[PDB]
């Protein structure tokens, strides 16, 4: 709940200001001592990495929820999480921001990265499907994320803007993220 | 030379804070009155109008520059122009930042537009051949070049934190872009 707090507080701080987001702002809008949020987070890093899993979760019950599993196709299922991702980052403003920023960034570990995709197996399975071999790799893993994030964010702030529209641009953001990181 | 100093404050303001930058904090830091501010530009729109064809009028005339007219196939024509814009954001951070949440924006006339699409003909005329048409369309053109900027400053962000890698980014997101936006 403090933890909780933190967290809460951890999200908003970083989506508003980026990463760079002082421990300090972070534990006066938690209501604690910033050595309240040292003793809850040994680091910045842990905290980053703790809400990184956080944030993760959260969106990834979203794509849970949304599955409608009779589908196999990988374009279809890929599709649905995309519709997914968007409506959870509608929805939640900071979360989206937060995330976008957490999930590029170099200070994720390892045991953070494997434990994220432990929590959809049906996306690590359908991008091992459906994703050039380049964005797979160790490499440019992270670079092909900040491109399928750069799209979807592009894609939600158009939606915010032109409800009207905003099928269009999910279609249109969709499309355009498909061909960008698929084999032709 | 209080409009050039209040264009570069203005430029400092939008790429830290996008167009809800204060023009209280423009002027401050332009050296000016905000009151000052008015008068060479009598609306906020006015300022971001303004300020957006300044920036495009000195990115095209470095894409221009830089073009070798030499270059025969559409595809590494274009390819020669995503390497300009690059490295024209690399060495200029600030105007990059600022001329994406610019070209983006509701709050851009028609005229501008008009004027922007003008200074560089040919690159125009190149987009006209190569481009999803959907992407040139009235209501998806803002959108297309939406998903444009947001390819290009994710490549901008990862061969700025790992140069290292800066030529397969660079080249890997262009291959990316070209997928996105054009005709196959
Ligand atoms: C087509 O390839 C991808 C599809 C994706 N769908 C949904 N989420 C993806 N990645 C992703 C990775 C990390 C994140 F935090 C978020 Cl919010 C999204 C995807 C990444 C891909 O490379
Ligand atoms: C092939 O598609 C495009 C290529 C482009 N190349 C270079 N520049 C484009 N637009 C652009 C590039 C830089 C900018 F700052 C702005 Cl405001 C717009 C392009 C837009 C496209 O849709």
């Amino acid at each position: 709940d403090k933890k909780q707090a933190l967290l809460e507080a951890a999200t908003q701080a970083i989506a508003q200001s980026g990463i760079a987001a002082s421990t300090a702002v972070i534990a006066r809008n938690a209501g604690v001592a910033e050595g309240t949020l040292f003793r809850y987070f040994a680091t910045k890093d842990e905290l980053i990495n703790t809400l990184y899993l956080h944030l993760k979760q959260d969106l990834c019950q979203s794509m849970i929820m949304e599955l409608d599993r009779s589908i196999t196709d990988a374009k279809m299922m890929t599709r649905f999480i995309w519709n997914s991702y968007i409506s959870w980052g509608l929805n939640h403003p900071a979360r989206h921001r937060a995330i976008r920023q957490l999930a590029v960034s170099e200070k994720l570990t390892k045991e953070t990265e494997q434990r994220a995709d432990d929590m959809f197996p049906e996306l690590r399975d359908l991008c091992h499907r459906s994703v050039l071999m380049v964005f797979m790799s160790d490499e440019y893993r992270a670079f092909g994320d900040g491109l399928f994030l750069a799209l979807a964010e592009t894609t939600m702030d158009f939606a915010a803007r032109d409800p009207a529209r905003a099928g269009e641009y999910i279609a249109l953001g969709f499309e355009a993220m498909w061909r960008a990181l698929t084999r032709e």
